[PDB]
């Protein structure tokens, strides 16, 4: 899951292998740029953080989603 709990520093080092249904995501942020690869994580009702490729079309639906 991600190295570190704080949204403004921790890092991703692989991604979700699965998609995440919609029900269960319940917010998100964005990895640093200073880590070593870009990626989302979002938070889920079983209260996971999960990291996932930002260049997956349904992590970007998820985000505009939840942001606005
Ligand atoms: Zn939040
Ligand atoms: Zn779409
Ligand atoms: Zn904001």
């Amino acid at each position: 899951a991600p190295m570190g709990s704080d949204p403004a520093t921790a890092c991703c080092f692989s991604y979700t292998a699965r998609k995440l249904p919609r029900n269960f995501v319940v917010d998100y942020y964005e990895t640093s740029s200073l880590c070593s690869q870009p990626a989302v994580v979002f938070q889920t009702k079983r209260s996971k953080q999960v990291c996932a490729d930002p260049s997956e079309s349904w992590v970007q639906e998820y985000v505009y989603d939840l942001e606005l």
